[PDB]
């Protein structure tokens, strides 16, 4: 359909750990700088994303429904949460 489609966007924020790295005397300094990448890297690829919108969180069940369907207009604003495991 009854509505014809519009582009719209959208601010998404995200309001928002010290690492303990085991090491040693005849390591390289090389060797602490990747353990703290490695590190980071594994812990996006456990990463999903959460949202909400007006206050409530939107269910991954619901992915398949349409934006339009949403409390949004353009310029609105989306929380989002990264969040691990």
């Amino acid at each position: 359909g009854a509505f014809r489609g519009k582009h719209l966007s959208f601010v998404v924020r995200f309001p928002n750990d010290d690492l303990e790295v085991w090491s040693h005397t005849n390591d390289t300094i090389g060797s602490v700088r990747r353990c703290i990448l490695n590190r980071i890297k594994a812990n996006v690829a456990h990463t999903k994303i959460e949202l909400f919108v007006g206050g409530e969180l939107i269910d991954p069940a619901d992915d398949r429904k349409l934006i339009g369907q949403l409390n949004l207009k353009d310029k609105s604003l989306i929380t989002a949460k990264l969040t691990q495991i």
